[PDB]
């Protein structure tokens, strides 16, 4: 819901249309990255990574946001809250600066067809 919404906010587009991109965006992922957006899920993957190495458990984490003309602006209880937006907003911004290389047809990618190496994080 909330990173979702944060797409949404930052894209204009459905949270839908980045769920299941390419061959990082949506659950795991390997092969090589289609485009930038799909390299935008790659590192988002590496940053949860990195926080469950923390003790977080960012795929249930729930945090606070706003977006302003100043930024997104990311708040929570915990620290392990703040982290996740911290990730999620990162790769939020990443989609936005790459909606000009954003194509269509990378949405609901088959998985069969990620070819290549696995880049590491
Ligand atoms: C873009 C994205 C994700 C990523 O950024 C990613 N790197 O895989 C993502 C995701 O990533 C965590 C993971 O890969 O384990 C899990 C579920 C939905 C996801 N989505 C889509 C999403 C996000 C929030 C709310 C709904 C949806 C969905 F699936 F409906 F589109
Ligand atoms: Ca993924
Ligand atoms: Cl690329
Ligand atoms: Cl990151
Ligand atoms: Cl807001
Ligand atoms: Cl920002
Ligand atoms: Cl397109
Ligand atoms: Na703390």
């Amino acid at each position: 819901v909330q990173f979702g919404v944060m797409i949404e906010k930052m894209t204009g587009k459905s949270a839908l249309q980045y769920g299941d991109y390419g061959c990082y965006c949506g659950i795991g992922g390997s092969h090589w990255p289609v485009d930038q957006t799909d390299w935008c899920c790659h590192a988002h993957d590496c940053c949860y990574g990195r926080l469950e190495k923390l003790g977080c458990e960012p795929k249930l984490e729930k945090y606070l946001f706003s977006v302003s003309e100043r930024g997104i602006f990311c708040a929570g209880r915990t620290t392990c809250q703040r982290l996740t937006c911290e990730c999620d907003k990162r790769a939020a911004l990443c989609f936005r600066r790459n909606l000009g290389t954003y194509n269509r047809k990378y949405a609901h990618y088959p998985n069969k067809l990620c070819t290549g190496p696995t880049p590491p994080c």
